[PDB]
Order: C-alpha cells, then sequence, then structure tokens
DNA sequence: TCTCTACGGTCATCA
DNA sequence: TCTCTACGGTCATCA
C-alpha cells in the first residue's frame, strides 16, 4: 500500500494531485509544501515565471486542472498548473533561480525605461 | 442569357471570377482591368492594404482562392484574394485611398525613424 | 484565484 | 503569384 512520498506515513491521496499531476501526496503534505505543490493560475505563470502561450497550452509539457472562470462561467476556462512542473520548466528555459532573477531585473528595468 | 458586366458582350464568364468571387466576368475583361480583378496573394493583401490576419481569415468578409504553395507543397496553401473586394475593404478600413496613402505615409516614417 | 486576442513589426522555417 | 507563428507587452472584453 503505496505512502505519500512527503510524509512517507499517509496512504489516503490528493485526489486532484493524484489523479491530474500523477504525484503521490497527500493532502496535509501538499498544504505543508507549496514551494511544491501549490497550484497557479495561467495567468500567475505567465507574470510569476514568464512562460507564454505555446508552452502552457502544451499537454505534453504540463499536466494541468481546468475549472470555471470564477468571475463568469461564461468566460474562458480558469487553468491551473502545479508549481513544480512550472518552476522546473522555468529553470531549464531561463538556467536556474539565478537566471529567472535576472530576466525579473531585465524586464523591470524595461518598463522603467518605458 | 447574362452578358458580362464589363463589356456586355461575352457570355462565358472567367470561371474562377463567376464561382470563387461571384462575379459575371469574362476573362478578357478580368485581364483588361486589374485594377478590380487581380488577384492577390495573402502576403500583398498585409503588404500593400495594411490588412491582417483576423481580417483575411474571415471568410464572411471576403471570398478566397487556395492553391497549393508554389515554393513546396508541404508549405502552407496560397490564398489570393480578389483586388477589387480587398481595396474596398482596405478603404473603409482606412478613410478612401487618401487615408490609406497616410497609413502608407505612417508606417514608413516609423521605419525611417528606427535607423 | 481569470483568459484570449486583438495591435504594432519581423525572421525563420516549413516549413 | 508564399504562409505562419514564434517573440516582447498590454488593454479591452467576455469576454
Ligand atoms: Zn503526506
Ligand atoms: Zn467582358
Amino acid at each position: 500500500a503505496p505512502k505519500c512520498i512527503e510524509c512517507h506515513i499517509n496512504i489516503e491521496m490528493d485526489p486532484v494531485l493524484h489523479d491530474v499531476f500523477k504525484l503521490q501526496v497527500c493532502k496535509q503534505c501538499s498544504k505543508e509544501h507549496p514551494e511544491k505543490y501549490a497550484l497557479l493560475t495561467k495567468t500567475e505563470c505567465k507574470e510569476d515565471y514568464f512562460l507564454t502561450d505555446p508552452e502552457l497550452n502544451d499537454e505534453d509539457l504540463f499536466h494541468r486542472l481546468e475549472k470555471p472562470n470564477p468571475h463568469s462561467g461564461t468566460f474562458a476556462r480558469m487553468q491551473l498548473f502545479v508549481r513544480c512542473e512550472v518552476e522546473a520548466f522555468a529553470f531549464k528555459k531561463w538556467g536556474g533561480e539565478e537566471g529567472l532573477d535576472e530576466e525579473w531585473q531585465r524586464r523591470e528595468e524595461g518598463k522603467a525605461h518605458r
């Protein structure tokens, strides 16, 4: 009977992280580690990791969870990604947390100047 | 039988202009009047009239003719539009031939000022 | 917890 | 008679 990979104790996994993101991880351990397991909207991914629509729209590249748009159900569906997947890609894209910090610095100086 | 609308003589219409563009016009008159009947690629429409993909991709807004891409058949299909349709829209978009000329002037001073 | 495309302008590859 | 979207940024809509 397989144990949550963080706590090594629990056997009931979080249904979304298990089912959608293929992570053997319990709900509690997920709350106790947002550095890995927090879900981000598509807008957060663009803003916080400078990903783009081509990347995030790629189903072979990220798992995602769709929900109704909380602003109005007649709006485009919300999409949530799991931080570790995202943050792995961003780092590979930009060269670790350092390289990403630089990109953040770069676009920052861009708009100050504009 | 219905006669061409340019010459009023011929009864055989140009098959593409008739069939695709819904114009009762014959091959000869289409050659004698490119100001209306010449076909333009999608790239020509963008360059010469500052139309955009959303506009040109709209089937309700323009008729179009698709052919194999003459550069390579594995490339995206060529699309051709008829000048009068295009030039009507551009004029409505930019405010006659005058307003379009200005837009042409506008983007050209843009490129100069990008040294 | 929001999202998508529209707008400049353009090189590349199918490219 | 070449076409597409990829990139930087951002606002309006549904929007
Ligand atoms: Zn656990
Ligand atoms: Zn005729």
